[PDB]
């Protein structure tokens, strides 16, 4: 009928139906089972000590009976721990993937580039990358533009200390989707014990005249512009032109060219108040050669230009 496994930390048990979900192609509900006691066994060491090696080892996911007493065999050494116990963290960025992929599996039930269906597989070390670049403090606040079912600011908010983390997506699946996401992510969260910063996944427009000032007042923005038209790309110029001195944005193509200089005939760009630089992985990575590219709000490039013209 079902499986259960407890939590390391005595939150409610996970429960699983019997026949499993199916999930996509190259996922499946029984080795995430395995793979969520896999990761408790990594948190607690005593719990691999009241585990016996062939539970682990030898199983079979096309049975209940197996499966079973793989669960009941885990959850009688949570027992003992617990027992143990009687005589909260930031996640590990690989048990944070797997809690990700958990979530995202739990929350996508119905049927181009950076899928979030693989987003374990090929954003999440990307994303990891610029977290670990983009050094972001309790003074931040972040935003990911067009934040989708919502898996950067889940990222995010699991390993950085912002203020708050906020996700504004307009369309109406993605944003759906989100707010399965959110759920599934704290209640997962909680059953491993772990700690996240606050975070927001809000359906709207961040073109709006409400994220106007939003956006005036982010110190952090991730917006993955790729698929950007002209107009959006325009718009969103003029949203940043309203941000604050030392304003991070961080996108998949560059706002402005990398080898800006300010002219008579370019004063109106955007290139006259924030610095680009292109940033990369590659500069021990072996994933895709993909950039990211950081602005920042710097009106000195404008100031600099005026006072050259007048001294
Ligand atoms: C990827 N999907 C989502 C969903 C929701 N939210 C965001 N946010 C977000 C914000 C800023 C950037 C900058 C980079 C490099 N990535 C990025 C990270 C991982 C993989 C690809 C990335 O970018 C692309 C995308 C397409 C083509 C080329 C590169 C960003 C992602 N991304």
């Amino acid at each position: 009928l079902e499986l259960r496994l407890k939590s390391p930390v005595g939150a409610e048990p996970a429960v699983y139906p019997w026949p499993l979900p199916v999930y996509d192609k190259h996922h499946d509900a029984a080795h995430e089972i395995i793979e969520t006691i896999r990761w408790v066994c990594e948190e607690i060491p005593d719990l691999k000590l009241a585990m016996e090696n062939y539970v682990l080892i030898d199983y079979d996911t096309k049975s209940f009976e197996s499966m079973q007493r793989l669960c009941d065999k885990y959850n009688r050494a949570i027992d003992s721990i617990h027992q143990l116990w009687k005589g909260n963290t930031r996640p590990s960025t690989g048990l944070l993937r797997h809690i990700l992929q958990q979530v995202y599996n739990h929350s996508v039930t119905d049927p181009e580039p950076f899928s979030p269906e693989v987003y374990g597989e090929t954003s999440f070390d990307l994303v990891a990358q610029m977290i670990d670049e983009i050094k972001m403090t309790d003074d931040d606040l972040f935003v990911d533009l067009g934040s989708g079912v919502g898996q950067v600011v889940l990222q995010v908010a699991a390993a950085t200390n912002c203020k708050h983390h906020y996700g504004v997506e307009k369309a109406d699946i993605p944003a759906k989707y989100a707010e399965t996401m959110d759920r599934e992510f704290r209640k997962w969260m909680k059953w491993y014990g772990k700690k996240h910063a606050e975070y927001t996944l809000e359906r709207g427009d961040f073109l709006s005249e409400e994220w106007r000032e939003r956006i005036a007042n982010t110190s952090v923005i991730f917006v993955n512009n790729f698929a950007f038209g002209p107009e959006v790309d325009h718009q969103l110029k003029e949203r940043f032109a309203n941000m604050k001195e030392g304003g991070r944005i961080v996108s998949s193509k560059p706002f402005a060219p990398l080898n800006f200089r300010i002219n008579s005939r370019n004063l109106s760009d955007i290139g006259t108040i924030m610095r680009v630089v292109e940033l990369s992985p590659l500069k021990s990575w072996t994933g895709k050669p993909v950039s990211y590219y950081l602005h920042t709000i710097d009106r000195t490039i404008l100031e600099n230009y005026f006072s050259s013209l007048k001294n």
